[PDB]
Parts: structure tokens; C-alpha cells; sequence
């Protein structure tokens, strides 16, 4: 393993030791957005497209990229370098100071911070999880903003579900997946963030013949159902046995869940950089 | 000069930091107030720091220091600024949400800065709000979450109106005058602002009716005048939502009428 470190102000410095103008937005105001960047074999995966989502979200945000791509992937490659082993990377786009007459954040700062991976326990792929459903939505879904207030303020639910008017569309951190009659229901991109596990998890669907439907699963629906899963860059695809008070097929991680996991663990080394 | 109260020391604005690992950062965990002066006394003192410690609660953030020690802290910065103040205590999520689903590290501190009210041509001339199809969660909480009030047509601020209900501004409360009535959303869709609770006192007072209901985008062509509220702000009018001037497009008579008893009554709540 290594220390964690965070890339700010041009230097690699123990995490612990790195800090942020208290004038900065990100503070203040909430102007913030990020990615979390995972390796296998020491390798980001999905690093380009977690990159130019992160830009997709700032210039959606207001905020003009302190840094281009390619530097920022300089200092990912660098920083995983330094901690020689299986690193979680969450690069930091801040408002920064001021937001300007032009309406930009125009004096944006950023900073990488470098953690080991922590899985979740694998008795939770074992057993799976349970989802709290609450009757709101993500406002700005393609921005992957740093507000999660929401996720911490809302019966031991591994996750809040956000359910508007009884339509599922994702997780505050995680993508969700339906199955029923060996289809994979999920959520269209105009409603849910553009997940990167999302988009390989659809892409082994495509390639495996299972049949996707991008439509928002119904709260109703969950009783027909089978199986259910949530997917993030560190999770893979962590089983769902539970959402409110309706347990999922049979309460126990399914056929199809556990198949897409082994098929993303196997063939996960095409999308690494 | 611009102060900042952090970890037992008032420093210059520009030299205060926060760890990055904070969740404030990371999560967007953060509540805070705005306190402004008059006569460099500071204006609802008690009932900010009621509704920080209120805001803190409703977040699972244990208040990292007593609201005693914070009127001092806030006492002591306005004291040293020697002007009139706006001053922003934060209190943060800290490192850990613990076991326990509380945050147990806060963090806190306390910008001072001189007071920018509005320029007063705004006041003259009155402002344009932006409607947006959403609403703010946990609406009671006076969280740093801002991220939707930035990101139309220079619009001064954006209103929420869910679903065509008005609620109130991302900064400040809203009031509609329709038939000579005050039109608020009431505090179980709108957060208890200080000025929004003065304002309700003085139409009391003056027997100007009000109802605590969210006005309707459809009723703004049937208006008279609207205007928006907050400690600094005090009353602005407000002459245009989007595409719909309110009334004869210029500040109205109530709202003037209103910021004058405002301006005169706001001795009683200095402390
Ligand atoms: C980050 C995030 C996800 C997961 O996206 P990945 O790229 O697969 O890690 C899902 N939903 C929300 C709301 C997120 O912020
Ligand atoms: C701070 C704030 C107000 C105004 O509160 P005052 O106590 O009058 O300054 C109104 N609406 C929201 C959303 C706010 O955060």
C-alpha cells in the first residue's frame, strides 16, 4: 500500500496536509464537481471518459477548466505512479472565488486526492443491499456535482433511491438496474448521470443478447421483478435485494446480477488506459 | 480588511484554509448563516444562530461549538471590522460521517466582510427573477448548496416555482401584493427567513392582510407588485418574473411603503 496523497498547487502533498482557501465557492456556494477514477492492474480505468465528463460537468456548472485533459491525466498518471498499488482517484474542480459578470467561474482551482480502494465488504455482494426510495430527483443530472447533502439527511438503506412522482431513475452515488423477465430496465441519460459502469454494464448487455430497456423502472413494477443491482466506478455491480418495504425477487442476489459481474470483472482490462 | 474566525484566531480573509478532506468540500455538508448590521449592531443575532444550530440538527452535524461562543466570536469580528458588517458563520461536515449517522468533527468559521447592500438604482428600478421547474430540498435547512442559482437573460435571481407554485428565491424570500394582500409560501415550503418573519410582523401591525400560500405564475399577471427579502437586501422590488412584468413594471406603492416601516422598526430586533 502507500499514504494518501493530494495533487494541489502543483505538488504532490500527504493528503492530510492539503488545504483550500475558505473563498472558494466549492465552500461557500456548493460549486464543485468531480470524478472517482478506479484501477485494475494499476491502471485508471475509464480514465478519458471520466476526464471528459468532469469537463462536460464544469463548462455545464459555469466553471472554466483550470487545467486542459491532458494535464490533468499527466497528474492522474503520475500520482498512481507514486502510490504504487490499486488507487481510487478523485480529481476537484472548484467555482473558486467569484463568479465574474460573464457569468463564469473564471479563477476555478482543482486538486487530485489519491486513496487506496475500498470495496464494499464482500458479504454485501453476498447478501446485497437495500435502497430507501424518496419522492425527489437530481435537478442538472448530466453534473456530477459535489452536493450529496441530500444522501446523508434522508431502516439501514445502503443507499437513498431517487423515486419522483414513483418513477426509480438512480441512487445519490449509484446507477440502478432492473431485471424482469431477463431484460435490464434502466434509466435514460436525460434523467440519470452517464455512468461509466452504466456504459459498460449496456455494452456487455449488448454483446451477452440481453435485451435493455432505457425507461425509469416503476415503483409498481418491483414486485414482478427479479433482480436489481446498483453500479459506481469502486461498487462494480453490488447486488439490490430490497427498496422500501418490497423485497426484490427472492431476497437474494440473483442469476443475472452475479453473470454481468463476472463478464465486467473479466473482460474489464479493454477499458483500462 | 475581510476577517476570518478559524481554529481559536481572527486572520486576514485571503490566509484561512480548510482541509480538503473535509465533506463540506467533498459532500457539499455545510450550513451557514448571513448576519448584517445596522449601526454596527447586529440584526436578529438570537434567531440566526437558532436557525444555524436548527440547520446543523436537521443535518446530523453535531454544532462544534455553542451558540454562546459564537455571538462572542460574531461580538468581538464586528467589533474589529469598525464598519458596518456582513457576517457568514459556517459550520462544516468535517472528515467522518461516523456509525453513530452524525458528522462528530465539524469545523467552523466565521467570515467578516464590509456590508454590499444592492446598488440603489436596483432599489429605484427594481430587479428580474428567472422562474426554474424546481424546488429546494429540505427547504427548513440553510445549507451552502447554491450550485442551481448560477448554472438567465441577467436576471437578478432564480425563483423556484415547482410545478408553477412559487416558493421563494435561492437567496430570498418571495412576496406577491395581489388585490393589496401579501402572497408568501408558507415554512413548510419556504426556509423561516429573519427578514420574511419582520416583513409578516409589520403587515400585522399595519392590518395588511397576508396568506401564507405559494402565489401561482398564472396570478402574475392579476399582481400589483413583488418583492424579495434578506438580512442585507432588506426589501428589493422585484418588476419582472421571466416574460411577465408584475403590475406597471416599477417599484409600487406597498413595497415602498413597507421598506420605510422596515427601515424605521429595525431598532427592536438589533442586539
Ligand atoms: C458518480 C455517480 C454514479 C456512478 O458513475 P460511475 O462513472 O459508474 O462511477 C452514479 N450516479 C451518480 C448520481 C453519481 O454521481
Ligand atoms: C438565507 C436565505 C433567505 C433569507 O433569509 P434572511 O434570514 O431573511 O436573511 C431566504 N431564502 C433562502 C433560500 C436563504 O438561504
Amino acid at each position: 500500500g502507500h499514504m494518501n496523497l493530494c495533487y494541489i498547487d502543483g505538488k504532490f502533498l500527504p493528503l492530510e496536509e492539503a488545504k483550500l482557501p475558505v473563498t472558494d465557492l466549492i465552500i461557500q456556494r456548493g460549486v464543485g464537481v468531480f470524478e472517482t477514477i478506479s484501477t485494475h492492474s494499476r491502471r485508471p480505468l475509464m480514465l478519458t471518459p471520466h476526464l471528459k465528463r468532469l469537463e462536460g460537468s464544469a463548462t455545464a456548472s459555469s466553471i472554466v477548466m483550470p487545467a486542459t485533459l491532458d494535464e490533468m491525466a499527466r497528474i492522474i498518471r503520475e500520482g498512481i505512479k507514486k502510490m504504487g498499488c490499486e488507487t481510487m482517484v478523485r480529481p476537484y474542480i472548484t467555482g473558486g472565488d467569484s463568479f465574474g459578470k460573464d457569468h463564469l467561474f473564471s479563477s476555478s482551482r482543482y486538486f487530485v486526492i489519491f486513496a487506496e480502494i475500498r470495496k464494499p465488504d464482500p458479504i454485501l455482494y453476498e447478501k446485497g443491499v437495500a435502497l430507501h426510495p424518496i419522492n425527489a430527483e437530481r435537478y442538472l443530472p448530466s453534473t456530477k456535482s459535489i452536493n450529496y447533502m441530500l444522501s446523508f439527511t434522508g431502516k439501514g438503506a445502503y443507499e437513498i433511491l431517487y423515486c419522483p412522482e414513483g418513477e426509480i431513475v438512480e441512487g445519490s452515488h449509484s446507477t440502478f438496474f432492473l431485471i424482469k423477465n431477463g431484460h435490464l430496465i434502466t434509466a435514460p441519460t436525460s434523467r440519470a448521470l452517464s455512468g461509466t459502469t452504466r456504459q459498460i454494464v449496456l455494452e456487455l448487455a449488448r454483446r451477452g443478447n440481453i435485451q435493455v430497456e432505457e425507461r425509469c423502472p416503476l415503483l409498481t413494477e418491483l414486485p414482478e421483478a427479479e433482480e436489481a443491482f446498483i453500479t459506481g466506478t469502486v461498487k462494480e455491480l453490488l447486488p439490490v435485494v430490497r427498496i422500501g418495504d418490497q423485497i426484490i425477487g427472492n431476497g437474494v442476489p440473483g442469476k443475472l446480477t452475479k453473470h454481468l459481474h463476472q463478464v465486467y470483472l473479466s473482460s474489464i482490462v479493454e477499458w483500462l488506459e
